[PDB]
This record gives C-alpha cells, structure tokens and sequence, in this order.
C-alpha cells in the first residue's frame, strides 16, 4: 500500500457522498432524471478529460493523467463550493464529499512525487465562475449542481483507474 492507493481509496469516498448529494438533486431535481428525460444540455464550464488527455487505454499516459486530476480537483473544489453550502438539508453529506475531495488536494500535492504540483486555478478568477454559477437563472442554477455531481461521478472514477493503472 502506498500513498498513491490512498488517493484512490479516498475519491471512492468522494463518489459515496455524491450519491447522497446526487440522489435528491437528480430525482427530485426535475433536470437530472426526474421521470422523462430532462434535457441536460447545459454543459458547465469544468470539463478537464477525454482520450487526449491520456486517462484511457488510448494513450493511456501516467503523469499527464495524474496531472489532470490534482488541477481537475482544484476546479472542482469550487464546485464543492457550490454544494459545500448549497446542501441546508443534507449539509453533513456535503461536506462529506468537499473535505475528502481536499484530503486528495493535498495528499496529492504533497505524495505529487515526480510531478508538478499542477498549479491551481487562482481563486479571483475562480471568483468570477463562482458568481457565473449563481449568475444564472433559478432554472440553470439548479442545474450547475447537476453536472457538477455528473462530472464527480465519471471524472472520479476514470481517476481511479488511472490511479490503479499507473
């Protein structure tokens, strides 16, 4: 067992809150899965992943991968700001998801060995996606929670094979 199946072991841990703060905002959502369809179409502005980037078998790289998930985690910490306060009902299940998803931030950059550190997203700049977020209508608000916990869902989990890959 080495620092590196930590970091795996703890974004498992980052999905599983993501099912509590994924199962009311999506069914109960009316824009995730409520009965029909709801058309996400939305498309928030934190992708970060593809068959370029080198977190699948095509090309499937290690540092490039690895890289693209410490800055990847960052973007989403802003996201988890989103639900690290969002969430009044279910506030525990929140944070539950936010302070494990910056135990990765840190064992990463820190455990980063033979890497970069990855830079950050400042945070003025991050200020302003932020306020776009809540900028939106009530409608495309309720959405950015949506494809944020979409993007944890998938964008962890390749990050966990690529952990394991590695």
């Amino acid at each position: 067992l080495t620092s590196s199946e930590r970091i795996d072991k703890q974004i498992r841990y980052i999905l599983d809150g993501i099912s509590a703060l994924r199962k009311e905002t999506c069914n109960k959502s009316n824009m995730c899965e409520s009965s029909k369809e709801a058309l996400a179409e939305n498309n928030l502005n934190l992708p970060k992943m593809a068959e370029k980037d080198g977190c699948f078998q095509s090309g499937f790289n290690e540092e490039t991968c690895l890289v693209k998930i410490i800055t990847g985690l960052l973007e989403f910490e802003v996201y988890l700001e989103y639900l690290q306060n969002r969430f009044e009902s279910s506030e525990e299940q929140a944070r539950a998801v936010q302070m494990s998803t910056k135990v990765l931030i840190q064992f990463l950059q820190k455990k980063a060995k033979n890497l970069d550190a990855i830079t950050t997203p400042d945070p003025t700049t991050n200020a302003s996606l932020l306020t776009k977020l809540q900028a939106q209508n009530q409608w495309l608000q309720d959405m950015t929670t949506h494809l944020i916990l979409r993007s944890f869902k998938e964008f962890l989990q390749s990050s966990l094979r690529a952990l394991r890959q590695m």
